């Protein structure tokens, strides 16, 4: 039995917009789940925080959470932009709302319930569960089920 959850994401996007995917594997209480489902039209930046929002919302309890992924862009909104995103009111310096506000607000939800230490692989030297995450990623986006909602050419 782990004493930490352990959660691995991934997203693919066949282009901008094209059908993409993601693929998460939850490590919780003495199981393992996996997730996956692509969307008809969407982006990259948002199959890869679909990942990360749909499994930590699987957790109906507060955890102490160690997070594993090689994307950039969580990366980069996680450690230099979301702090001033939620001062601002999640807005950009022009007023508007940032990009993707729909998923940062969904996942800042779910990051709230839980004890959270990040994990950045490079998307050539992570673990294993990284890789079947991918996997699960590339074959979703080769067959869509479902529609991204939130997804604007615009805003």
């Amino acid at each position: 039995m782990l004493k930490q959850v352990e959660i691995f994401t991934d997203g693919s996007c066949l282009g901008n917009p094209g059908p993409g995917g993601y693929g998460a594997i939850l490590r919780y209480r003495g199981r393992e789940k996996t997730f996956s489902a692509g969307y008809t039209r969407t982006t990259n930046n948002r199959m890869e925080l679909m990942a990360a929002i749909v499994a930590l919302e699987a957790l109906k309890e507060h955890c102490e959470v160690i997070l594993s992924t090689d994307s950039q862009y969580v990366r980069q909104a996680i450690t230099q932009w979301i702090h001033n995103w939620k001062k601002r009111g999640w807005k950009t310096a022009d007023k508007k709302p940032v990009k993707n506000v729909d998923l940062w607000q969904r996942l800042d939800a779910a990051l709230g319930q839980h004890q959270i230490k990040w994990e950045w692989v490079k998307g050539h030297a992570g673990h294993p569960e990284n890789e079947r995450c991918d996997e699960l990623a590339r074959a979703a986006a080769m067959n869509p089920t479902l529609e991204d909602t939130g997804y604007q050419v615009e805003v």
